[PDB]
């Protein structure tokens, strides 16, 4: 199996009960899961999303659905994984580059 990462890193989410922005650790494997977890020592794992099978969108900025930043970050920080069962995944880079640099590698990931 893999021993290393496509991309790691920490991502705001909006949270599922709460919907509070709260940091996580996201690891994005070859086999196209896209694993997220509390922190950055893989202890905690809260769920998962596999990204070729059940991704059918990937929005940024303005195109993010139902969501808003947090104070003072502008929406070009975000960017929303839209799932086929209706899971959405509201997420907040540090940056619009952070962001960006996400988007690519996640639509890549799709078709990867």
């Amino acid at each position: 199996g893999s021993m290393a990462f496509v991309k790691s890193g920490w991502l705001l989410r909006q949270s599922t009960i709460l919907k509070r922005w709260k940091k996580n650790w996201f690891d994005l494997w070859s086999d196209g899961h896209l694993i997220y977890y509390d922190d950055q020592t893989r202890q905690n794992i809260e769920d998962k999303v596999h990204m070729p099978m059940d991704c059918i969108n990937i929005r940024t900025g303005q195109e993010c659905r139902d969501t808003q930043p947090p104070d003072g970050k502008s929406k070009d920080c975000m960017l929303q994984i839209v799932c086929r069962d209706g899971k959405t995944i509201s997420l907040c880079a540090e940056s619009t580059d952070d962001c960006l640099a996400w988007k690519f590698t996640l639509q890549d990931s799709r078709t990867n």
